[PDB]
């Protein structure tokens, strides 16, 4: 039986509003309702992996896993296996996979992060799951961020705390946070960003929603505006939104948005908003295609509607050769030539690089670079042709051209990373000097750039 080179992944996010679900939730897993929906001819075809994030989830793990498994079995006639389940108070992530994938999935990790201090600590935060699927690392984050139209900056803070502190994936990747540890990272949840229009416009907004005229509303969505100003989710993607706002509904219908201030809301307005979102970030030049992104119309127990997204995701096989794993393949080499980092830092330490990759036996430390002043005020760290020649464990181009090199630039004085990035080995040519580039981030914010040339030798 050949190993797959593609899988499909279902992402669901649903803020359940502390209510049990209705008896039928199959529309969710079928990507049926509003937005970019899945074709009827696919309804019996199981996704490879289902990742369900809930918020305000009132059920036990057992109660929810029985509902999920029974739902998928009814759709697909497949009994899914549980990869992982992790709950932080009423925030939960479930990962289910087809039985044939059980032997393909390993290195399963779970973690959570609680956001806030004192007053603001006790119910918001994130859960996450990571694992290997053959040669491919996958990470999944379900976050419930701070509520309220006025609190976008708090949400942005919650995002940075989650990507700093959530401990998933390979712990040897110590300079790297979750935004660099996975081939594919999916981040979803009740992100709680609102449509930032005046309160007095509530009925106008409702009118626009009834006319399915979302364009002007989306131009005021706080997550899209914060992302466009590089305040949050830097280097993540989101599919175009073509479904109505998923919050705040009167329960047991979808005919009414309940936006007016009430004692139960702390006297806050909840104008119709796209609270419930799915974003992703994949390594450069890896196949990832969103095939659905929408909301259900028939699940009405909560004041939120469920959101679905589905993806094609490229995956690679576990590779064994006669040499690696457990030695190098002297036919392979990676040379980084005429490289320089451009950093936003005002520090004057010396810097060294680390190169991390599952195509190396272990990470490689460079010599210190040569610091110069950039003509617009910046630090430029030059590495010349001084960089260590990297020795991959396998030289076969069918393996090596699918790999990635993570780069950290670290202070000699403190050994702290000032920036992290990723270079694809999916080159136009081997044995040929070719331009490379990555932005560098630290704690998910832009700190610089790395650019230069690469020369890749494979067994071909
Ligand atoms: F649904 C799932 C439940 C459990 C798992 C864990 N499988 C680990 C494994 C891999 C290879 C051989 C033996 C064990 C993976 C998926």
């Amino acid at each position: 039986q050949p190993e797959p080179d593609m899988i499909t992944i279902f992402i669901g996010t649903w803020n359940m509003g502390n209510a049990p679900p209705p008896k039928k939730i199959t529309s969710w897993f079928l990507s049926k309702g509003q937005g970019k929906t899945r074709d009827d001819s696919a309804d019996y075809i199981p996704h490879d992996i289902y990742v369900i994030g809930t918020q305000e989830d009132p059920l036990s793990e057992k109660e929810w896993l029985e509902i999920l498994k029974h739902s998928l079995q009814e759709i697909t006639s497949v009994t899914f296996k549980t990869v992982a389940i992790h709950t932080l108070w009423n925030i939960r992530i479930v990962v289910l996979a087809k039985p044939e994938h059980e032997n393909r999935i390993s290195h399963i990790c779970t973690d959570n992060v609680k956001t806030g201090i004192a007053n603001t600590l006790g119910n918001k935060g994130a859960v996450g799951v990571s694992f290997m699927f053959n040669g491919t690392s996958l990470g999944f984050v379900n976050s419930h961020l701070t509520s309220g139209s006025e609190k976008k900056l708090r949400r942005n803070q919650n995002y940075m705390n989650i990507l700093r502190f959530l401990a998933l994936g390979d712990k040897k990747l110590s300079p790297f946070n979750i935004t660099h540890r996975f081939t594919h990272l999916f981040w979803f949840g009740d992100l709680n960003y609102r449509v930032d229009l005046p309160t007095w416009e509530a009925e106008t907004i409702i009118q626009k929603i009834k006319q399915q005229q979302y364009a002007d509303l989306l131009s005021h969505d706080q997550l899209l505006t914060e992302r466009r100003e590089q305040k949050v989710f830097l280097h993540f993607e989101e599919e175009e939104i073509t479904f109505a706002p998923t919050y705040r509904f009167e329960r047991l219908t979808r005919d009414k948005y309940a936006y007016t201030k009430q004692k139960a809301t702390g006297m806050k307005y909840n104008l119709p908003s796209w609270c419930d979102r799915v974003l992703w970030k994949s390594y450069p030049l890896v196949h990832v295609v969103c095939q659905s992104y929408g909301s259900t119309s028939d699940i009405m127990t909560s004041d939120h509607s469920p959101v679905f997204a589905t993806f094609e995701a490229g995956v690679t096989s576990q590779f064994v050769s006669k040499n690696g794993p457990g030695t190098v393949d002297s036919q392979g080499q990676i040379e980084f030539l005429r490289c320089y980092a451009t950093l936003k830092t005002k520090s004057q330490t010396k810097f060294y690089l680390e190169f991390h990759s599952s195509c190396l036996e272990s990470f490689v430390k460079s010599q210190e670079g040569e610091n110069e002043e950039g003509s617009e005020g910046e630090l430029v760290v030059k590495f010349g042709e001084t960089l260590p020649k990297l020795k991959p464990i396998i030289s076969d181009p069918e393996y090596l051209l699918d790999q990635h090199i993570l780069i950290s630039i670290k202070s000699s004085d403190s050994d702290e990373s000032y920036g992290e990035g990723c270079i694809a080995l999916r080159l136009e040519a081997t044995e040929t000097q070719l331009p490379i580039y990555t932005p560098l981030t630290h704690h998910g914010e832009l700190t610089g750039h790395f650019q230069g040339e690469i020369k890749l030798q494979t067994s071909q």
